[PDB]
C-alpha cells in the first residue's frame, strides 16, 4: 500500500514565526530581532511583569485542585473582560447581553468564532484590511470561509486611506463580516480617529455588516478606555458584534494563552442560545481553555493593588515604545538617511510599516543580522539604546 | 436587518459536561459525582499532586520570561513524550520517524490530527469503536471526517467482541483511519490482550489502514510501559501511524491542557513535510500551546528525583482504583444485589459499564443524588470508602 502522507505537500514557514528560528540560527555577532511582537525591555529582555509573579505566587499558595474549567473558562474572568471592552455600568452588560468565552489567545478566539459562524450562520465571506496580521486569512479559511481584503493603508503619505477603504467597502453585503483593529493596527500601527469610527460604525449599521473586532493592544496606543472608544461607539449602535481580544502582549502572557471571544447579541434569550453553540463549537476542538494564565489576569483585575501595580507597567511599556520611536527617527537623521521617517512618530503600538521593500529586508538580514518581516513590518519595541546606532546604520546602508 | 443570530438553535447539552454543571448546582448534601473522569483520592477531594506542586514552586522561582513556545511547543516535552509512548532506544526515535507537537489536552491533539488529515490527505472516514468516549463523534465530524462505528463490547457477557470487532472492520478500507484506545477503554475498561493488539497490528498493515492511536489513560491499567504494549505492537509494522495522548489524568493537570500529537511516517523526509503542515493546521487554529502545565511535565519527567515521586503518585492512584472496584463489587453484594457485578473486577481504569439502563441512572441522579453517565458509565475514580454504602444502596434500590 502507498502512504497517506506521500501526496502532502510542504507548507512554506510562517512569515512572522518562522523568524525566531533564523534568527535563532543565525551565528553572526550583534544580530537585532524587529520580528515578532514581543515587547522587549531597555535592556532586551522579554520580562515577566511583576504583578504577574505577584499572582502567580498567590495562586501557588492558593490552588488545592487543577479540576477542569468549564467550556467557557473562568466566570470572573468574562466578567472584568467585559468592563474592559464595554466600560462599567455599559448596557451591553446591565441588559446581559454579552456573554464571553475564554480561549487560549487572541488566536484560539478568532479559530473559535471562525467555527461558530461556519456552522451556525449564513456567513460566507469576511473582510480584512490589506495590509493584516498574516494570520487573519489562514483562520477563517481554515472554517471554509471566503476572506475579501479592504483597503486601508495610503503607503504615499503613510496615513488611513479612508475614502479607499469606503469604497472598497461597497461590495460588503448584509450578513458578512467585517474585520476591525480595535487599535494599534497590526501592521501599520494607523487607527482611525474617534470622527472615522464614528463615520464606520453608522455605515456598517446601514449596510447590515456583522462587525468583529481583533482587540490585541488594549492600552497600548493611548490607554485603557481611549483604546475602546472605536469599539464602543460600534456596540452603541450595533445588535449583534463579536469581539476577540487577548492579554498576550498587554500582560508579557504570551506563552500561557490568554484571550476571549465576546459574543453580543439583540437580547439575552438570543445571546444565550448562540453562545450554546458557539460552547459546542469548543468542545468539538479543544473541549476546555487552559487556566493558569487566565487565573493571573482574574487575579490582577479583581485585586485593586495588584491592577494599580499592572496599570503603571502597562503605562511604562507604551512610553518607553514612544521614546524609541523617536529616537529611531532622530539617529536615522543622525545616521545620515535622506528619506523622511517622521511618519513614524505618528502610529501607535508595537509596530511601523517601514516602508521597505521585501528586497531590503532580505539584504537587512544576509548582511546585517538585523531581522524584520518581510513586509517591510519593524518592532520598534525591540529597539533598545544599545541596539539603535548599529541598526540605523544597517537601514541606511540598504536604503 | 434581521440578525445573524436570531435564528440559531440552541445546542443540546454535553452528555458528560452537562451533567457537571446539574451536579453543581444541586443543593443536596450528599451528592455523588459518579460522571466526568477526575481521579478523587479517599476523602473525595481532586488534589493537586505534590510532584506537580514542587515543579510549580521551581517555575515560579526560575521562569524569567513568558514569550511565545513555537507552534509545537517545548522541546524536551516532546522528547519526553516519545520515550514514553515507544520506549528509551526505540527505533522510530533513533531513525528520526516521528515528529511530536504539544496541542491543548488530549482533545486538542485530537482536533489538530482530523484537521491535519482532513486538509491534506485523501482520509475520509474515521472508525471508532461502539461504545467510545461520546466527544469522539463531535471533534472527527467538526473536521469534516465521516466517523463509522465498528463493534467492541459483547454486553451480555461484559467482554470484548473480538471476533464482532474483526468482521464489523473488514468493511474498513485502504486509507481509512482506524481510532484505537491504547488502553483504559473508555467507556469500557475491556482492552485487548496482547495476543489481540498483536493480531490488530498485523490485520492493520494487510488492511492498510491509518492507525490512530487515543491514550489518555497510560499508567492507570498495569504500568507506564505495559500500558504501551498494544501501541508499540502496532508501531513495529506500521510505516504510518498518529497517537494523540493526554498528561490531564496521569498528572492530575486537567485545567492546564497538557497533551501531545504525534505523527510517525516512513522517513525523516516525510514526517518532516507532513509536519510543516501540522504546524500550518496548528498556526490557524490556537498558534502555540500554553506553556504552564507542559513546563510541569517536562520538569517532572527530566529530573530524576521528582519523576520517582510522580511514578509513585501515579501507582498510588491506580491502586486506589482497583481497591474501590473490589470494595463496589462487595458492597453491592452486601447491600442485596443478588446478580453478579464480578465483572467489574475484570475491567481496567476509571471507568465501567454498569450495565444499568438508562431510567435507572436518571431515578439514581433524581431519588438518589448520584451522578452517572446515562450509558451506565460510571467513574469508580469517584467512590471512597465514606461514598460506598450510600452509593451501593442507591443501586440496589433501582434494580
Ligand atoms: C498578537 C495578535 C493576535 C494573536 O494574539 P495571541 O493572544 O498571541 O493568540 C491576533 N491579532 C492581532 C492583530 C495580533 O497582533
Ligand atoms: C480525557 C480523554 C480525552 C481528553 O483528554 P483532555 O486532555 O482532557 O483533553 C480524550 N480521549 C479520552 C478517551 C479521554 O478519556
Amino acid at each position: 500500500h502507498v502512504g497517506t502522507f506521500e501526496n502532502i505537500t510542504a507548507a512554506p514557514a510562517d512569515p512572522i514565526l518562522g523568524l525566531a528560528d533564523l534568527f535563532r540560527a543565525d551565528e553572526r555577532p550583534g544580530k537585532i530581532n524587529l520580528g515578532i511582537g514581543l515587547y522587549y525591555d531597555e535592556t532586551g529582555k522579554i520580562p515577566v511583569l511583576t504583578s504577574v509573579k505577584k499572582a502567580e505566587q498567590y495562586l501557588l499558595e492558593n490552588e488545592t485542585t487543577k479540576l477542569y474549567l468549564g467550556i467557557d473558562g473562568i466566570p470572573e474572568f468574562g466578567r472584568c473582560t467585559q468592563e474592559l471592552l464595554f466600560g462599567k455600568g455599559s448596557a451591553l452588560i446591565n441588559d446581559k447581553r454579552a456573554r464571553t468565552a475564554q480561549t487560549p489567545g487572541g488566536s484560539g478566539a478568532l479559530r473559535v468564532a471562525a467555527d461558530f459562524l461556519a456552522k451556525n450562520t449564513s456567513v460566507k465571506r469576511v473582510w480584512v484590511s490589506n495590509p493584516s496580521w498574516p494570520n487573519h486569512k489562514s483562520v477563517f479559511n481554515s472554517a471554509g470561509l471566503e476572506v475579501r481584503e479592504y483597503a486601508y493603508y495610503d503607503a504615499e503619505n503613510h496615513t488611513l486611506d479612508f475614502d479607499a477603504l469606503i469604497n472598497s467597502l461597497n461590495e460588503a453585503q448584509a450578513g458578512d463580516v467585517v474585520l476591525f483593529h480595535g487599535c494599534c493596527h497590526n501592521p501599520t500601527g494607523i487607527d482611525p480617529t474617534l470622527e472615522q469610527w464614528q463615520t464606520l460604525a453608522q455605515l456598517s449599521v446601514e449596510k447590515g455588516w456583522l462587525p468583529l473586532f481583533d482587540f490585541a493592544y488594549q492600552g497600548f496606543a493611548r490607554g485603557l478606555e481611549e483604546d475602546a472608544e472605536g469599539l464602543r461607539a460600534f456596540a452603541a449602535m450595533h445588535k449583534e458584534l463579536i469581539v476577540a481580544s487577548s492579554y498576550s502582549k498587554n500582560f508579557g502572557l504570551y506563552n500561557e494563552r490568554v484571550g476571549a471571544c465576546t459574543l453580543v447579541a439583540a437580547d439575552s434569550e438570543t445571546v444565550d442560545r448562540a453562545f450554546s453553540q458557539m460552547k459546542a463549537a469548543i468542545r468539538a476542538n479543544y473541549s476546555s481553555p487552559p487556566a493558569h494564565g487566565a487565573s493571573v489576569v482574574a487575579t490582577i483585575l479583581s485585586n485593586d493593588a495588584l491592577r494599580a501595580i499592572w496599570e503603571q507597567e502597562l503605562t511604562d511599556m507604551r512610553q518607553r515604545i514612544q521614546r524609541m520611536r523617536q529616537l529611531f527617527v532622530n539617529t536615522l537623521q543622525e545616521k545620515g538617511a535622506n528619506r523622511d521617517f517622521s511618519f513614524i512618530i505618528k502610529q501607535n503600538g508595537m509596530f511601523s510599516f517601514s516602508g521597505l521593500t521585501k528586497e531590503q529586508v532580505l539584504r537587512l538580514r544576509e548582511e546585517f543580522g538585523v531581522y524584520a518581516v518581510a513586509s517591510g513590518r519593524v518592532n520598534v519595541a525591540g529597539m533598545t539604546p544599545d541596539n539603535m546606532a548599529p541598526l540605523c546604520e544597517a537601514i541606511v546602508a540598504v536604503l
